[PDB]
DNA sequence: CTGTGCTCA
């Protein structure tokens, strides 16, 4: 497990493209992107005025955000999202499910790369 | 130290 988790470690540390989210933001929000991504991280409004789980909040836009042929953890946790599981900070199950995020998302990711 | 899934069924 903790093996292949270093593994996957290098693999998100290397579709890096060393630029901060806050310009990755803007070159996604200038390309009128999808209705849920565009009125969540395109627009002030929240996952709180569309009534969506925020389970599935933070994996709908973290599958997109990594399908942009770019990934890197510290992407999802500086785009400060307000809702988000993975910063209720409340207990561990933050840290759990932030990997679990990344782990599963770049699976189908990497999928449509590799083809 | 403790869960959390995809678009389109």
């Amino acid at each position: 497990t903790v093996v292949e988790f270093e593994e996957l470690r290098k693999e998100l540390v290397k579709r890096d493209s060393g630029k901060p989210v806050e310009k990755i933001k803007e070159e996604i929000c200038t390309k009128s992107p999808p209705k849920l991504i565009k009125e969540i991280i395109c627009e002030n409004k929240t996952y709180a005025d569309v009534n969506i789980d925020r389970s599935r909040g933070d994996w709908h836009v973290i599958l997109y955000l990594m399908k942009h042929g770019v990934t890197d953890p510290d992407k999802i946790l500086e785009l400060l999202p307000r809702d988000s599981k993975a910063k209720e900070n409340e207990k561990w199950n933050t840290q759990k499910y932030f990997v679990i995020t990344l782990s599963k998302a770049w699976s189908v990711v990497k999928k449509y790369l590799e083809a």
